[PDB]
């Protein structure tokens, strides 16, 4: 189905021994399922969860969908592309097994975290939500400026969802599609950056507020409490790659910076003011990456491993040494 090769045969397999793990490398995984590591992870994670089962959803369907949704996530945007979706994919997979939130979710709950993180930069142009509002660009006229982008991979996910070869979500109920869509929606617009400081600051609520049961697990009474963990987990996910080995994490910011820089020269082309971050003739990688980790990565990580103290700790570990890694790159 994937055709990979008798040579990638078992090194795929080797690698997928790390599916639940943080260390897994999502690199290693595109190349050898030939760079489809979008459909390849979310057909693994879909069977160690065994959410085909559950959801009676067939495998042909399944990744038929998955297929068809990788392919809209362009090959030529250097982050935003599948590799980017299947690593936020499978970094939620990770902190949904966390034990302090072990059985608070439904396992409705959990393909809706899953899915949303699969469809979270569908047909992402390279190009941020500023970008698109400064230049008039269709998507900005047809969203009104407000989380561009966010609505537009929404809408192309669940429009792959129509017609009934790939329609993966067919055996639930109305009533269960009606609940996971508004799960999903909820989940991916607040992968919008300008919504960051509104979620951490509910978050440190919630974790002043938390109440943990003799079973050591997190107590969420209502919906509210468990689809603001879900925000904030996707959010978590979707910044995590300063939290990765270093060896991946430089991977990332090889990968972000080109794109970043694409815009730079795109904007200097049209006359437009150059971010300065984006600015490939003056912006230095290596005190960005600190300002990164520093003003948003640590906040966030920080408060998500107080609200699952203390199964975080190694990613606060590695995040403060990648962290000194790159201030020791600085002259
Ligand atoms: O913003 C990011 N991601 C992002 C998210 Cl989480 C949500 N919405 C849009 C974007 Cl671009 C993002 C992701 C990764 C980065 O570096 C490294 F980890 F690869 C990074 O560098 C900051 C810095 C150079 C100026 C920025
Ligand atoms: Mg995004
Ligand atoms: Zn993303």
């Amino acid at each position: 189905r994937f055709g990979v090769n008798t040579e990638n045969e078992d090194h795929l397999a080797k690698e997928l021994e790390d599916l639940n793990k943080w260390g897994l490398n999502i690199f290693n995984v595109a190349g050898y399922s030939h760079n489809r590591p979008l459909t390849c992870i979310m057909y693994a994670i879909f069977q160690e969860r065994d959410l085909l089962k559950t959801f009676r959803i067939s495998s042909d369907t399944f990744i038929t969908y998955m297929m068809t949704l990788e392919d809209h996530y362009h090959s030529d945007v250097a982050y935003h592309n599948s590799l980017h979706a299947a690593d936020v994919a499978q970094s939620t997979h990770v902190l949904l097994s966390t034990p302090a939130l072990d059985a608070v979710f439904t396992d409705l709950e959990i393909l809706a975290a899953i899915f949303a993180a699969a469809i979270h930069d569908v047909d992402h142009p390279g190009v941020s939500n500023q970008f698109l509002i400064n230049t008039n660009s269709e998507l900005a006229l047809m969203y009104n400026d407000e989380s561009v982008l966010e609505n537009h991979h929404l809408a192309v996910g669940f429009k792959l969802l129509q017609e009934e070869h790939c329609d993966i979500f067919m055996n639930l109920t109305k009533k269960q599609r009606q609940t996971l869509r508004k799960m999903v929606i909820d989940m991916v617009l607040a992968t919008d950056m300008s919504k960051h400081m509104s979620l951490l600051a509910d978050l440190k609520t919630m974790v002043e507020t938390k109440k943990v049961t003799s079973s050591g697990v997190l107590l969420l009474d209502n919906y509210t409490d468990r689809i603001q963990v879900l925000r904030n987990m996707v959010h978590c996910a979707d910044l995590s790659n300063p939290t990765k080995s270093l060896e991946l994490y430089r991977q990332w910011t090889d990968r972000i910076m080109e794109e970043f820089f694409q815009q730079g020269d795109k904007e200097r082309e049209r006359g437009m003011e150059i971010s300065p971050m984006c600015d490939k003739h003056t912006a230095s990688v290596e005190k960005s990456q600190v300002g990164f980790i520093d003003y948003i990565v640590h906040p966030l990580w920080e408060t998500w491993a107080d609200l699952v103290q203390p199964d975080a700790q190694d990613i606060l570990d590695t995040l403060e040494d990648n962290r000194n890694w790159y201030q020791s790159m600085i002259p």
